[PDB]
């Protein structure tokens, strides 16, 4: 058999569904959100370059008339050593592009979540002075970091998205943070062109399986 030790975690694991409420000035709309492939970055390889998590995300009831938009979404999460905190300091792909952002918005957005001490906080640092090696390894820290992208959006066929629609825009990505103890998963979707700090709030579902 295919031995799966090691690839996924608890709460970020293929088939799982989150939901919750993206919240927006003022208003909550509901959203699902399903885990299709899970690829930890356990060691620094060719593959450890392919996005490490991919998976489906909805938004329902946008609009009177939308009251569904879908997407497919890649994403990549934070390693310490490999994929530091800030972006600056990623590995220099092209790839790469679609999860950039400057040192301040990344600082300010890992911060936010509220999980990290206040001291020893250096905007220069590539993990922004919030990691040493004494600390326990990112997969059996408590919070992970991930960084979610929206590659894809279809109604019955797959489009690249330049791409304009209805009360959405699709050209930020999103700040995660999931919790291992409880599973919940908060985020913030940036842009510099957008109005900042847009809330995400999500729970596992389905995890009774």
């Amino acid at each position: 058999p295919y031995i799966t030790v090691g690839r996924h975690l608890d709460f970020l694991r293929p088939g799982l569904r989150f939901g919750g409420s993206q919240s927006s000035k003022y208003t909550y709309y509901t959203v699902e959100v399903k885990i299709d492939t899970v690829n930890l970055p356990l060691y620094k390889d060719s593959r450890s370059l392919d996005p490490h998590v991919t998976g489906t995300f909805t938004i329902k009831n946008l609009t009177p008339v939308l009251d569904k938009v879908v997407t497919l979404f890649e994403g990549y999460v934070i390693n310490y050593n490999q994929f530091p905190l800030c972006s600056l300091h990623w590995p220099a792909e092209e790839t790469l592009d679609p999860y950039m952002a400057q040192r301040e918005s990344d600082c300010s957005h890992w911060k936010r979540f509220g999980h990290f001490g206040s001291d020893n906080w250096s905007l220069t640092e590539r993990n922004f002075g919030q990691y040493n090696h004494e600390s326990a390894e990112f997969m059996n820290q408590r919070y992970i970091y991930l960084k979610w992208k929206e590659r894809f959006l279809l109604d019955d066929e797959e489009q690249e998205n330049n791409h304009h629609l209805e009360g959405a825009s699709f050209e930020g990505f999103y700040y995660v943070c999931l919790d291992q103890l409880t599973g919940s998963v908060e985020g913030y979707y940036y842009h510099p062109a957008c109005e900042l700090f847009q809330k995400l709030e999500l729970v596992p579902t389905n995890c009774d399986a």
